[PDB]
């Protein structure tokens, strides 16, 4: 019993974190086989950051301009190249701790674990969701750039995020590991706004199913509703519209609890219109939308 | 910016998790040097669990009764002994991944990271607080027993918790690594009740300071109050009384934000009496009490 924001164990990623230094700029890199991946803005000075031409900046560097440290042991850089917004530094030593991995790009509404690092040293682990507007509500200070987000599936690490910057609103933006930004952002020190965000409806429903599995039942009711009449109320409260594919994704949770998806939508409808009246659900006074159906199934018991 | 429930990186503990099997009972153990630590109720069958005599049960075992697996590699048990509610299994191989560690017993109100494991395999990491009534509100299914809670301080792992059981209320109870239970509990399958819980006042105040550091200021006010007049309201809302030592613990946060502790108590007083009026603090609609002052300082920037 219980339900917690739960990250993946971080050991497999901790063994890959290095420190990359160029000039007085130091951030984190990801060391897989004989390649180190880090944000390309490590090659910027304070003036370049305002409007950098990265192709120019990189052409003026050489291998010896890049200090890479794995712990205190220095790594010998033998080649450097740019892929979109990530810098790739070839080193002479393949990382002996390289896990089975792949680079995947995630969809808005999906979750991943973040290993926050500073100066190549991991400091904390937490769970994040990619918001519908392609930002993440992380916890990052100056120097955390190059920290990565990942999921783990049977000892394979799927890296999905590398951290680049904090927007003026305090939310966070970054790229996949091919260097392509999530959302309409660029790596330069200018004020950039994310698009308007929305609540991830399917995750809210998954979390209500988690609550039922755990024995939290007060919000249930006998009412059912239709796909289209619920989506009327979703629009009014800035919730994403619900598709039939979302219902099917929620099938296992609906089957395990015996509560049809469109029955749960009626309870969500009522929660949206009347609130909680001082009560909580799984320890929250708000409707939580950063747990996917997969996150619920992974963490919760298989019997209601 | 941002504030998240943040665990310690779990790699150093992942390398210590093994599987211990006795009969048809399998749980997790902690492998440090040439000793495996696990809950002693691994030696119980289904009938013994109701009212076991562990001294009798252990005397009837021998070394070969204990299957220990580190991955798929089997560990050779060469000795077994009981320390309070933990079983110690000496094995012929010292764990090559043994971190610098120590066994510490924590106080109610302190936090730690939990590495949830099943069948010797880590599955997730999350943050917990030891409640004032010596339970923890974890996320544990059957088979998670033997999972451990820890803090990390400069590559030293302080183990503070080993998981034993879930109470009827769904909260969790366990021991320190010397086998001594937190709280008035015993390892037998009987219904046991925790004492009445209370809200950790000093942590709530630390979290309000985290909110100010992050730029969440709506709940502040110009009022101040006294230690004793606030403790009048703490009692009414089932909050722990505030001591002068708690104020001193909060000094650094009070100094960094410029908001005296007894000024923040006035804001907490108002939050307790009027609520939030639809607003949130660091993404919560409730007053959060599972972040210590140390947790805030560790995660938050050093400049407000
Ligand atoms: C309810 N509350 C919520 C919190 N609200 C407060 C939030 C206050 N937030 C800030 O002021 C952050 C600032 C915003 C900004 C952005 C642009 C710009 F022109 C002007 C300003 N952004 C930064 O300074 C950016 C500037 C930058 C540098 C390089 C690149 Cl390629 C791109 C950018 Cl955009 N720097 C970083 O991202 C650091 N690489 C890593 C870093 C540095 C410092 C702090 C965090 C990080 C991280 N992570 C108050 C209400
Ligand atoms: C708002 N919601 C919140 C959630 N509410 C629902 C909560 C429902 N919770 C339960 O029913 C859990 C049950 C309670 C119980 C306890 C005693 C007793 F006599 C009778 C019942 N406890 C167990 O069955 C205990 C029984 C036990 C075995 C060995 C020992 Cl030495 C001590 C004990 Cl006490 N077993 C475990 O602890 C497993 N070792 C590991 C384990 C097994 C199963 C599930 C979880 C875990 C873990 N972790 C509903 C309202």
């Amino acid at each position: 019993s219980g339900f917690r924001k739960m990250a993946f164990p971080s050991g497999k990623v901790e063994g890959c974190m290095v420190q990359v230094t160029c000039g007085t700029t130091t951030l984190n890199g990801l060391w897989l086989d004989d390649v180190v991946y880090c944000p390309r803005h490590v090659i910027c000075t304070s003036e370049d950051m305002l409007n950098p031409n990265y192709e120019d900046l990189l052409i003026r560097k050489s291998n010896h301009n890049f200090l890479v440290q794995a712990g205190n042991v220095q790594l010998r850089v033998i080649g450097h190249s740019m892929q979109n917004c990530v810098l790739k530094l070839k080193v002479d030593t393949a990382n002996p701790k390289t896990p089975k991995y792949k680079f995947v790009r995630i969809q808005p509404g999906q979750t991943f674990s973040v290993l926050a690092c500073y100066n190549g040293s991991p400091s904390g682990v937490y769970q994040c969701a990619m918001r519908p507007n392609f930002t993440i509500k992380g916890s990052f200070l100056n120097g955390s750039c190059g920290s990565v987000g990942f999921n783990i599936d049977y000892d394979c690490v799927s890296f999905c995020y590398m951290h680049h910057m904090e927007l003026p609103t305090g939310v966070h933006a970054g790229t996949d590991l091919e260097g392509n930004f999530y959302g309409p952002f660029v790596d330069r020190q200018t004020a950039q706004a994310a698009g308007t965000d929305t609540t991830i409806t399917v995750n809210v429903l998954a979390w209500l199913y988690a609550a039922v599995i755990n024995g939290d039942r007060w919000f249930l009711n006998r009412f059912t509703t239709t796909l289209n009449d619920f989506n009327l109320v979703a629009m009014k409260y800035n919730y994403e519209p619900l598709t039939q594919d979302h219902v099917d994704i929620l099938g296992p949770l609906s089957a395990q609890t015996g509560i049809a998806v469109l029955d749960m939508c009626a309870s969500l409808k009522e929660l949206l219109q009347n609130g909680m009246n001082g009560r909580t659900i799984l320890g929250s006074a708000l409707l939580e939308d950063e747990f996917t159906p997969f996150d619920v199934v992974r963490q919760c018991s298989g019997v209601t």
